[PDB]
């Protein structure tokens, strides 16, 4: 897991953009993958931490590069890129800023009702927009075949657990991928572009207008199920209203409510499983233990 210093950082884009003045530089934010430096006032510097955030960021700037003027909602727009090396496919990239500030659920629950609903309205066009951009010239890279995905964490997970849990416990676990991969709800969906991390913190808000305003970080953003960009809002006390996303559901012309409830109700259960894994692969001791400690409780 690499770090930055501010010097390391500014000299990096010197590098490639010689003509490129730096007055002020402070730190936006940091992720799992990335950290982002607001640069200039203006911009909005992402360095990755490890090759799959340099990969992740790579196909970020893909993305945004593409979907560019075809969305109802502002998103960031690429204008500094940075370059492979070795490892990493990327290695930063730099936005413009989206003025605006998140979309909070408190903020959203202390909003007006008509507020509120307009929201959810223009949350629900911009899903829908994005939902309905033709997917036929994208790669395979960008493709997410969620049963390969599902067979591979299967895979991982029984290697991990060997070294954590007896048979009994082991069956419970095993029978949960098994009931997985045998319902076909999951996998038989018509795929499309999908934000793939659409929630409070990366929906940004303009309360001067009381109106969203921005959509930002498109770094996990791939083909696949629409349906997991309402399941990624969905979560109460933490993001917004069961009750919230039903009006988003609704604006959307949403055909099959219960199917999404139903894929939002095995994701929940999923994430303990994810913890298991990433916590492995970031080395979060804590996340593992947190992921195996919710599991011995299946």
């Amino acid at each position: 897991m690499r770090t930055y210093t501010f010097d390391q950082v500014e000299k990096a884009i010197e590098q490639l953009y010689p003509d490129f003045t730096i007055n002020t530089i402070e730190i936006s934010g940091e992720g799992n993958d990335c950290i982002a430096y607001e640069i200039n006032r203006d911009f909005i510097f992402k360095f990755p931490k490890h090759s799959r955030g340099s990969t992740n960021l790579f196909n970020e700037v893909n993305i945004l590069k593409r979907i560019h003027n075809k969305l109802p909602l502002p998103i960031p727009e690429v204008v500094f890129t940075g370059m492979p090396s070795e490892t990493y496919q990327m290695s930063f990239a730099g936005f413009t800023k989206i003025k605006g500030v998140p979309l909070t659920p408190l903020l959203l629950n202390n909003l007006p009702k008509q507020s509120q609903n307009q929201a959810a309205k223009d949350l629900a066009r911009f899903l829908s927009e994005l939902h309905s951009i033709n997917i036929s010239g994208f790669k395979s890279n960008l493709v997410l075949d969620f049963r390969e995905k599902i067979n591979e964490d299967n895979k991982k997970i029984k290697k991990l657990l060997s070294r954590e849990l007896k048979g009994p416990q082991m069956k419970a676990v095993d029978d949960f991928y098994r009931d997985i991969l045998e319902n076909e709800i999951y996998f038989k969906y018509y795929p499309c572009l999908i934000h793939n991390d659409f929630s409070s913190d990366h929906i940004l808000f303009d309360t001067e207008k009381n109106t969203i305003c921005g959509i930002i970080d498109f770094g996990d953003a791939a083909i696949s199920d629409p349906d997991n960009d309402f399941i990624s809002l969905m979560e109460d006390d933490e993001e917004y209203g069961m009750e919230f996303v039903s009006k988003i559901l609704n604006h959307y012309k949403h055909k099959d409510i219960p199917t999404v409830l139903e894929k939002y109700r095995m994701k929940e259960k999923y994430w303990s499983f994810e913890k298991i894994i990433y916590g492995k692969e970031y080395g979060y001791m804590d996340w593992y233990e947190e992921g195996l400690n919710e599991i011995r409780s299946a």
